[PDB]
């Protein structure tokens, strides 16, 4: 069962994220624009060197990669997925869990 040994592993892991029809998501460069009819929310992922990929085998998904190898991409895909999440349910509801 459990495994762990210290060390370096180019753990080829990448991320799926899905969206629906009602919104539309503009993909530039490293810059990922999203649309709502609640609102328009846009992140910059410039000052980050990552690499990403555009999917749409059946509906507009986003492919977010980054350095493979350790399991840091565990952290900033939970970072870097919430932040398109969040966007897309704040144009498409309203506002999210933001205090303040």
């Amino acid at each position: 069962g459990s495994s762990g040994s210290s060390g370096m592993k180019t753990i080829l892991s990448n991320q799926t994220v899905d969206i629906p029809e009602n919104v539309d998501i503009t993909l530039k460069g490293r810059t990922v624009i999203v649309k709502g009819p609640r609102g328009t929310l846009r992140r910059d992922f410039n000052h980050i060197n990552v690499e990403l990929s555009l999917l749409g085998k059946k509906k507009k998904r986003l492919r977010v990669d980054k350095w493979w190898g350790n399991r840091k991409e565990l952290a900033t895909v939970r970072t870097i997925c919430s932040h398109v999440q969040n966007m897309i349910k704040g144009v498409t509801l309203g506002s999210g869990p933001s205090s303040g």
